[PDB]
């Protein structure tokens, strides 16, 4: 707007484009979300004002949200970079262990807080994982479907990924539970180890195979009522349990145990963010500053 001076496109979410802009007036910086369409929901506008109320330091903080002529304008706090470019920067060294160990902590802790308070992000991906030159790392955009339904494209038509999506959600379950945040940064946490995506699908199958053939596909022994989803068919192949070492090397034993419980296949066995918060692979933990060149 004329409020705001736009300097730079940050992106093309999946709900709208991400601005850098600073606040003619009080020179503040900031990100400005636009969402795109019919008069734009009113229980939306709630549920969106709601997060507004919602403050930890490891969840990016919403500003204002402006609803103004079938746009809505969310105005978030600026951070200089996202886990994806970081990860990029640091694929020819790989992240130290400390900073994933870190940044794994710090994210844990956000979800405790998101899931505590009835709050699923639903879409965490690198791209929405912010880091600052102070070693914070924070929750952002979160999705927003829980009132808008499941995003089928954006404005200038863009792939939808599908790396991070919990199989529940891949094999057709309605409700989601906090469970899927887990999974989510449970691959993520693999990628930063790795320096790969852990399950790159390149379709909603393909997605589903490529983590049956490494997880195993999964059955009533390991995932009650799996057979039962909406999407499920008899016809999958199955495939074998990959031995976990080879996935996450070279990841010491606490690190592929936590893994381990963040993927489990059944939402109610896999582990919640506060537990995940104490297991032994953070008793080292600390706060290490990253090398950011912005
Ligand atoms: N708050 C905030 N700050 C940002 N800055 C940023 C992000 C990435 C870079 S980048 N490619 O590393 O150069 C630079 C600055 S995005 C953002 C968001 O709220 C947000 C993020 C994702 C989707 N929807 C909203």
């Amino acid at each position: 707007m004329e409020n705001f001076q736009k300097v730079e496109k940050i992106g093309e979410g999946t709900y709208g484009v991400v601005y850098k802009a600073r606040n003619k007036l009080t020179g503040e910086v900031v990100a400005l979300k636009k969402i795109r369409t019919e008069g734009v929901p009113s229980t939306a506008i709630r549920e969106i004002s709601l997060l507004k109320e919602l403050n930890h330091p490891n969840i990016v903080k919403l500003l204002d949200v402006i609803h103004t002529e079938n746009k809505l304008y969310l105005v978030f706090e600026f951070l200089h970079q996202d886990l994806k470019k970081f990860m990029d920067a640091s694929a020819l060294t790989g992240i130290p262990l400390p900073l994933i160990k870190s940044y794994l902590f710090q994210l844990l802790q956000g979800l405790a807080f998101c899931h505590s308070h009835r709050v699923l992000h639903r879409d965490l991906k690198p791209q929405n994982l912010l880091i600052n030159t102070e070693g914070a790392i924070k929750l952002a955009d979160f999705g927003l479907a829980r009132a808008f339904g499941v995003p089928v494209r954006t404005y200038t038509h863009e792939v939808v990924t599908l790396w991070y999506r919990a199989p529940e959600i891949l094999l057709g379950c309605k409700y989601y539970s906090t469970a899927v945040d887990i999974w989510s940064l449970g691959c993520i946490f693999a990628e930063m180890v790795t320096r790969r995506a852990l399950f790159p699908g390149d379709s909603e199958i393909d997605q589903l195979f490529r983590i049956f053939r490494t997880l195993g596909t999964p059955d009533e022994v390991v995932w009650p009522g799996v057979t039962s989803m909406p999407d499920y068919k008899p016809s999958f192949p199955k495939w074998a349990r990959q031995d976990f070492s080879k996935v996450v090397p070279p990841l010491d034993e606490d690190g592929r145990s936590l893994l381990s419980q963040m993927l489990h296949y059944d939402p109610n066995k896999r582990i919640s963010a506060k537990a995940a918060l104490a297991h032994p692979f953070f008793q080292d933990v600390t706060k290490p500053v990253p090398h950011l060149r912005l």
